[PDB]
């Protein structure tokens, strides 16, 4: 099997592996990337892969070890490719690279290369799965920038820093963020500091996360005119799948516009 090491790489593995091997994910639905460790069983599976996927050192660092195990032949480390590096944005960057388009290109390319190496009798599939892959992204861009557009200029905040290079792209403008790392409290002044600018500069929304209980979003959000919406950076509902990665887009934009629209 191809392993990711989180939904959404899975989601970008799953389109270029379809009908030639498995995906399988180690970060558990409803878990952070920010708060994770291994399981017995995580270690099993990473050992065994095909192929491993991550973002690198400066993301998933519970499983750096693991990962230099492996023959470089049997890993694509997202941030370290050479196609990537020119694309990474300043937070030190943001490694929250599955929510860029352009970075799922190069992961999707280099997927393709590592695979068509090491299983040479899937190369036609393999080949037909990235131009497929390729066709179906662009048509996502084309919709999710469409559904955005009439939400750029709202003001919004998120509740951790996750959501940078998607933003970017389609050019929404959030506020700012509750947490930079949401297993780190914000406490209690920043957090009436953020109600005065959602008020003072006249914000749309909040968003909470799944992975997080939402009590602290909720209570900032409280007095106010500002709608509570939801985020998933990790896809948790989506199954693995052809189209998942553009799936995963599509349900991004929809969570930005649920609550960003009047
Ligand atoms: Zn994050």
């Amino acid at each position: 099997a191809v392993v990711a090491s989180l939904k959404p790489v899975g989601f970008i593995a799953s389109a270029i592996a379809d009908g030639v091997t498995e995906t399988e994910v180690l970060l558990p639905d409803g878990a952070s990337e920010h708060d994770y460790s291994l399981r017995p069983s995580d270690v099993k599976r990473l050992q065994n892969a095909d192929l491993v996927v991550w973002v690198g050192p400066e993301m998933e660092a519970f499983m750096q070890k693991p990962v230099s195990k492996l023959p470089g032949a049997k890993q694509v480390t997202i941030a370290q490719l050479e196609d990537v590096k020119p694309l990474l944005m300043k937070s030190d960057f943001n490694m929250h690279l599955w929510l860029s388009p352009e970075i799922a290109r190069a992961t999707a390319v280099a997927i393709h290369g590592k695979l068509v190496e090491l299983m040479p009798q899937s190369r036609a599939k393999l080949d037909a799965n990235l131009k497929d892959f390729e066709a179906q992204l662009a048509s996502t861009e084309t919709q999710v920038g469409n559904e955005l557009a009439p939400l750029k200029g709202k003001g919004y905040f998120v509740f951790h820093d996750a959501y940078g290079y998607f933003e970017k792209q389609f050019g929404l403008t959030p506020l700012g963020h509750f947490t930079v790392n949401p297993e780190i409290q914000p406490g209690a002044q920043r957090l009436h500091e953020i109600r005065t600018q959602l008020v003072e500069q006249k914000a749309t929304c909040v968003f909470a996360e799944p992975q997080f209980r939402p009590a602290v979003v909720e209570s900032v959000a409280r007095g106010t005119s500002v709608r509570m919406g939801t985020l998933d950076p990790l896809g948790t509902n989506i199954k693995l799948g052809k189209t998942s990665y553009s799936e995963f887009l599509s349900q991004l934009a929809n969570q930005y516009a649920s609550c960003l629209k009047g």
